[PDB]
């Protein structure tokens, strides 16, 4: 059928998208506390500091698709590549991204996510070294669209293709139903050397959530859906795990039901 | 010891636990080195029990942060009412407390479980039950009837000793007056400055015993403790900052026996 109209309503709906709203439904705490292990904070950083540690996701350039107004997801990528693309629809996240680069005051405080992120790396790095090394290799935080057959735009900067993706609740927050989803997935697809890695965070089973005034609308999808998804876009699933979100985490900023985390490696 | 009435535990700090001193990235700086001790002779599981006392713990709370999770009742100790005051802020969480969070971090980091740099004040905070005043100089250091559980399962003690002996055979005495504190088989975690002879903390100039390694072995043994462990740290060029003249730092873990 057609893409547009839903693209449409999506675009639309993020043009009241509020960064300092989202960080603090998402990233302050209840949610954004990482003292308690059980918690969806520790366990996605482990996802990814447990995925990086097998040595098995390396090389020169990495594209982190959806950005937003956070760099927790590069926490434990940036050790393993020289250059990192950030990107975002919305210039006010690239703006937020632009505050965090700078070493502003005025910008969102990361440095829990850092220090617990070094510690369970374990190689009693300071989280101040993590921050520094982090901003060194952000080379561009560019203008992504990912419903575009080229996400990034025609002869655009990042080189690529790139060694590898990493991209945390993002597909399926931008997209109007599973079809489109898949579609987004295609295109980040191309974006990927053949052989290369994606590292896929997610809500699963979510309809709504809240970034300040904005009340976006979610695909809700499945473990099976996102397997199959990563499938038919010519990857095969490394890994794919599961977090069971808390009632007590559960707090009325959206109606997500779990969290998923797949580390999948494109077919070449 | 007059000179004591002059310390500054502002100035203390920022002498010692501030950047160069004080930044603990680098882990060939002093401040790591401590740390590391302290965590791996806890971590052997050998020191353990109900009741720790920290001998002279001035306005520091660095010395405690890995023996916290052993002892459930700690006893703190300073011979200045302004270095208790101090404490006093940051156990209370008051306003104008020192920040202490890169220690904590840093001890989480090297304990390696998982532990977020909270919890571990918390714990640090809740085990603390009480800050009492103190003179090594005195037979009985404590006093006569201190709500201090005596006698305690394990003695702390950093940079004290040596600072407030004129002599050689004064720290011997202070450490004798110290160990009286001590339980049988229990054990003393010693940390303290190498060949110093004198140290600032603002206007105060306070005079040092410069000891040798072999000194405080010999000291030790002497008191009737049994040495598990004696490591020394040698002062690099860029941690000599005019603030004193030490040499270097030693670290012993000894049982008394
Ligand atoms: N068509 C599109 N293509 C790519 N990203 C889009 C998009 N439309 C909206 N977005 C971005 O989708 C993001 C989802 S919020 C996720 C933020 C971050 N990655 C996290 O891990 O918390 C928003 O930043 C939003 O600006
Ligand atoms: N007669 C005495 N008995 C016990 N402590 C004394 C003392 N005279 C001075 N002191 C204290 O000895 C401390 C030395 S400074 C050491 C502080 C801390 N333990 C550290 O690891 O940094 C000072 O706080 C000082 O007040
Ligand atoms: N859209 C979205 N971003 C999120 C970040 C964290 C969690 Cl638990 C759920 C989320 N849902
Ligand atoms: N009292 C005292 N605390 C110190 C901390 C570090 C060094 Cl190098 C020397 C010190 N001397």
């Amino acid at each position: 059928p057609d893409s547009a109209p839903g693209q449409a309503a999506v675009a639309s709906a993020y043009q009241r998208f509020e960064p300092r709203a989202y960080l603090r439904n998402n990233y302050a705490p209840p949610r954004g506390d990482l003292c308690n292990p059980n918690g969806v904070g520790p366990w996605k950083l482990r996802c990814l500091a447990q995925t990086f540690a097998t040595g098995e996701v390396s090389g020169r350039t990495l594209i982190d698709i959806g950005s937003g107004p956070t760099v927790y997801q590069l926490l434990s990528a940036c050790s393993h590549f020289e250059d990192i693309t950030m990107t975002d629809f919305l210039e006010v996240n690239r703006q937020e991204l632009g505050r965090w680069l700078q070493e502003e005051p005025g910008a969102f405080n990361w440095s829990m996510y850092s220090q617990h992120a070094c510690l369970i790396e374990g190689k009693g790095e300071c989280w101040q070294d993590k921050e520094r090394q982090l901003r060194a290799r952000v080379k561009r935080v560019l203008p992504i669209d990912v419903h575009q057959p080229q996400p990034l735009g025609a002869g655009s900067p990042a080189p690529l293709p790139a060694d590898a993706l990493v991209s945390a609740f993002c597909l399926e927050a931008v997209s109007p139903d599973l079809a489109s989803f898949q579609r987004a997935l295609d295109h980040i697809t191309t974006l990927l050397r053949p052989g290369g890695h994606l590292l896929l965070i997610g809500a699963l089973e979510e309809s709504w959530y809240l970034a300040g005034e904005a009340r976006l609308t979610v695909v809700p999808v499945s473990e099976e859906e996102v397997r199959e998804a990563l499938v038919r876009s010519g990857y095969k699933v490394r890994d794919l795990r599961t977090y069971i979100m808390p009632a007590h985490l559960q707090t009325g900023v959206d109606d997500v039901k779990g969290v998923f985390f797949a580390w999948a490696q494109k077919v070449g």
